[PDB]
């Protein structure tokens, strides 16, 4: 039963948003209902971090931890000075000032929030030497995140994450597709894309970069604009780190706490064609991911890059391979769930038939239990022992 009263905190993908945007249209529950809320009523204290969508692994987590403790944005000097945006982004007034006391969180992240969450784990537990050495030799101050020493995060829970990236980043016409998933989740929310809203409706929060939605521009408009910004050329983006080169680049540095559980939950929605050998969306894939992203990942092979078949197996948007753990240019190990959940490891926790946007609720799918999964994965996650006993 429950051994821990540490909160569960969420944390959301390469789309995503804060409960007040999307007019309430929530990224955790969607068309389903409010994820948060559910936790919240039987009994699992959560809350909901909502970061730079595009925005690189390591920006993502900058701004996760001044949301979780509270304070200015510091992406680090070194970090800032090497690509060219905003050492200091947006204030926070802080979710969890207890975690300034001793005080612990689960996060349950989806998609590239796995990737942001074993990162913001790290840096919390070991700081950056790059930092570290960049303040000493420049005299510059330093951001807490970067000395090491935090000990924060009870578990990382992971659900159709691109540890190993996803090969969607290799089609020809990625970019168009890719924004196209975030015109997608604005469709969702029964937001227009073509049109200049006032509101802000969907704020990418890329303060760090000094870019906004002017007066004037609606989403199509923007994201064209974007297109043609850092957050899409730079490699301290989302559209690098998503990648598999870029995935193996941060896994190489980004390693399990031994002082943290795992969980990793993957995803699946395609069948696969006996005579190809390729993997084809399932009926009631959404038509973003069904049309030209899912053929593509069921079909892409590219063995200098070491794709294989594998790798076709997808969720739409990720292939199904890259969600167990990092395995890319990682040292990390993973085990199998036996009924035992193990720390300092990714404890894999299987496949599950769902799509990359029904597991959140933002697509509809009738047979896919979402307040069960999720109060399930709860029951699970309050049932972990901060302190594991060694025994026969
Ligand atoms: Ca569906
Ligand atoms: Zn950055």
């Amino acid at each position: 039963s429950r051994a821990n009263d540490a909160p569960i905190v969420l944390l959301h993908g390469f789309t995503g948003w804060g409960r007040e945007e999307m007019f309430g249209f929530k990224y955790w529950g969607g068309v389903r209902g409010d994820i948060e809320q559910w936790l919240n009523d039987n009994g699992y204290r959560t809350y909901t971090l909502a970061v730079g969508p595009l925005s690189s692994n390591w920006d993502r987590a900058c701004e996760a931890y001044a949301q979780l403790v509270g304070g200015t944005v510091d992406y680090g000097a070194a970090h800032a000075a090497k690509h060219g945006h905003a050492r200091f982004g947006r204030t926070y007034p802080g979710l969890l000032p207890e975690l300034k006391r001793g005080g612990r969180i689960h996060i349950i992240a989806h998609s590239q929030g796995g990737q942001t969450a074993r990162m913001l784990v790290s840096l919390l537990e070991n700081g950056s030497q790059e930092e570290r050495e960049y303040a000493k030799a420049h005299n510059v101050s330093l951001s807490p995140l970067f000395e090491g020493g935090h000990h924060f995060v009870l578990s990382v829970t992971t659900i159709a994450t691109p540890h190993d990236g996803t090969t969607l980043v290799n089609m020809v016409d990625f970019t168009d597709r890719f924004f196209d998933f975030q015109k997608f989740v604005l469709k969702a929310a029964a937001v227009a894309s073509n049109v200049p809203y006032t509101s802000q409706v969907y704020d990418f929060k890329l303060d760090q970069w000094g870019l906004r939605r002017q007066p004037g521009e609606s989403f199509d408009q923007y994201f064209e604009r974007l297109k043609r910004s850092p957050v899409w050329t730079s490699t301290d983006t989302a559209r690098y780190d998503l990648s598999v080169p870029g995935a193996e680049k941060l896994n190489q540095w980004v390693k399990a706490s031994p002082n943290t559980y795992y969980l990793s939950f993957a995803t699946e929605r395609t069948y696969r064609g006996a005579l190809t050998g390729n993997y084809y969306p399932e009926l009631g894939m959404n038509a973003f991911s069904a049309v030209v992203c899912a053929p593509f990942l069921g079909s892409y092979r590219n063995a200098t890059l070491g794709i294989d078949d594998r790798w076709l197996e997808n969720d739409g948007i990720v292939n199904a391979f890259s969600m167990n753990g990092p395995k890319r240019g990682s040292t990390d190990r993973i085990v199998p769930y036996d009924g035992t959940i193990k720390k300092g490891v990714w404890n894999d926790m299987g496949t599950y038939n769902v799509d990359h946007f029904e597991v959140i609720g933002v697509d509809p799918n009738p047979l896919f239990d979402i307040r069960a999964f999720y109060l399930r994965l709860a029951e699970q996650l309050a049932s972990l022992q901060p302190h594991h006993h060694h025994h026969h």
